[PDB]
């Protein structure tokens, strides 16, 4: 059984593995502690940018974000090296997305606006999406501390799966803003040994990843057939049992990824 081989990866890394690919019209849903609550990390990033998308003209984009040493409190490949000149708005969706760039990804937080630095916004994004179950309560990096059994900053596989299928397959953004959430994502940096390392090189795979404490790592992901049939992969894990500073493991998502392929194939 499926579930069982998952329950297999779960003996073997020590980890808790959660994992949703929604059904479609030819495929049943694989679902697998799909309720379960996992830290979002950094997978929040990619919904974070459709929020600023859906609220905003795409002039938005062009405009230009100041910003000082004094922001850089989270890992930010790109933003880091910018504070001299700024970056437009869709630079920093470009980089909350492609490269986890958690600066980029809080000053889209303020962006929202409103109390809670935009966390308040963004998990009311959600909500109009019909996701009752996620929530973001800090920004970077603070958002990473909770330990396991506060559901704060969580969503479950299936939420966060629900999530992009509306995103990225389905009607939650008029599609000019949708090919952009798109195209970041399928141009992003991070997801080599995640989901892309479990499927075939003839699939294309657009993804967004997190890392995070107690051996985090997620990575969600929208998959195209040889054919062109398109597919939801989320998967999320974690190695709580080892503590705070437990080894996130990219290996486990590749092989969880290996398994929903050879479903999916
Ligand atoms: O996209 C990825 O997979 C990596 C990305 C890095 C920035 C974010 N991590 C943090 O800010 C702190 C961290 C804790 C443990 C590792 S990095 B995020 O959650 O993950």
């Amino acid at each position: 059984d499926l579930a069982d081989r998952f329950a297999e990866l779960e003996r073997r890394y020590d980890a808790r593995l959660g994992v949703y690919v929604p059904a479609t019209g030819t495929t049943a849903a694989i679902e697998y502690r799909a309720d379960e609550r996992f830290a979002f990390c950094s997978t929040f990033k990619a919904p974070l940018v459709a929020a600023v998308l859906h609220q905003n003209p795409l002039t938005h984009l062009d405009k230009l974000i100041t910003y000082t040493s004094d922001d850089i409190r989270s890992i930010s490949p790109v933003a880091q090296q910018h504070v001299q000149t700024g970056m437009t708005i869709g630079q920093l969706c470009d980089a909350a997305i492609r490269y986890s760039d958690g600066t980029a990804a809080n000053l889209l937080l303020a962006d929202l606006g409103g109390p809670g630095g935009g966390t308040a916004a963004f998990t009311g994004y959600l909500r109009s999406l019909g996701d009752t179950v996620s929530r973001l309560d800090a920004e970077e990096p603070e958002l990473n501390r909770d330990p396991p059994g506060d559901e704060r900053d969580t969503t479950t596989p299936h939420a966060i799966a629900l999530v992009l299928q509306q995103l990225v397959l389905g009607n939650a953004l008029p599609p000019d803003k949708r090919a952009l959430l798109t195209d970041w994502m399928a141009r992003n940096t991070t997801g080599a040994k995640r989901i892309r390392a479990g499927f075939p090189a003839d699939w294309k795979v657009i993804d967004k990843t997190g890392t995070g404490d107690y051996g985090r790592a997620n990575d969600i992901a929208v998959v195209w057939s040889p054919t062109g049939v398109p597919y939801v992969v989320a998967v999320m894990s974690d190695r709580a049992g080892g503590g705070y500073d437990a080894e996130p493991r990219e290996a486990l998502l590749a092989e969880a990824a290996t398994c929903v392929a050879g479903v999916l194939a």
